[PDB]
């Protein structure tokens, strides 16, 4: 859907800041410093299941640039089982977040950053 | 969910961006020049019609900047008329993709852009 290579760094930037921002306003949930209405998590949560798939498309042939680092292209296989890793801890997010369970959404969404942060450690240009 | 103003303002800018992605890329879709699969524009189509939901939240009180005209926040009445009436596009959108229907869909591509346009005709700035 890119004319350009530059259109699809703009686009997977894009949804990362969106990314950034569901996962994120959670955070003080999480910790217990904001309240927790399970049907507002729940919404939040379906919004982020929506998002975390939308970056890998945007990684197509020729659309190298910004700061992701070429080994996404050249180990295909490796970076596609990070994305599908992560996709799988935001399943289990969204299992805590349509049960209602605070205890699992904390373990959830624990384990959903560590998987941001360890694609980013691999793959993210500093 | 802004920590400030621009946090916001970065978060709309990057919703807008994913939405004109999703809209734009059937373009050539509408007009015949790629082939139809229903399926494909229907899942399309549910993702918009999640993005088409979000950059309103994020005219919040205090986020003016970018390109957002001050009219936006002084006639708060008026301009959700638009983002509610664009959303009610979108849903017709998502009845033709749901329903398979190709000349619906082009006729409710056609309103829905529409309404973008008319949105930034009153309320982005040049
Ligand atoms: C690999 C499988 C990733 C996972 C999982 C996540 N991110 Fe990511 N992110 C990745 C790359 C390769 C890049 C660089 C893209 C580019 O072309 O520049 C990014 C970038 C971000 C950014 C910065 C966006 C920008 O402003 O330019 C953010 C804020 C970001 N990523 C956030 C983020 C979050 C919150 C994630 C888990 C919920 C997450 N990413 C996962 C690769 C990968
Ligand atoms: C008002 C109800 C709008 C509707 C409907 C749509 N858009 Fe919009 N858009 C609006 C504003 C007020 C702004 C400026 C935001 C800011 O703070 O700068 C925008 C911006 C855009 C952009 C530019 C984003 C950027 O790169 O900075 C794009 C590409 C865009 N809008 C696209 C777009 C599409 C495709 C829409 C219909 C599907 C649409 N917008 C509707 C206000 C409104």
């Amino acid at each position: 859907q890119f004319a350009k290579p530059e259109d699809a760094v703009k686009y997977r930037q894009s949804a990362a800041t969106l990314m950034a921002s569901h996962f994120g306003r959670m955070t003080p949930v999480v910790k217990g410093q904001a309240p927790y209405d399970a049907a507002q998590i729940k919404a939040n949560v379906e919004v982020l299941k929506t998002l975390s798939a939308l970056p890998w498309a945007a990684f197509g042939p020729g659309t190298e640039g910004g700061d992701a680092r070429p080994e996404i292209w050249s180990d295909a296989a490796s970076f596609k089982q990070k994305q599908q890793a992560f996709q799988d801890n935001i399943v289990k997010l969204s299992a805590a977040a349509d049960a209602g369970d605070l205890d699992k959404l904390r373990a959830a969404f624990g384990d959903v950053g560590a998987s941001c942060k360890a694609c980013h450690d691999a793959y993210r240009k500093k």
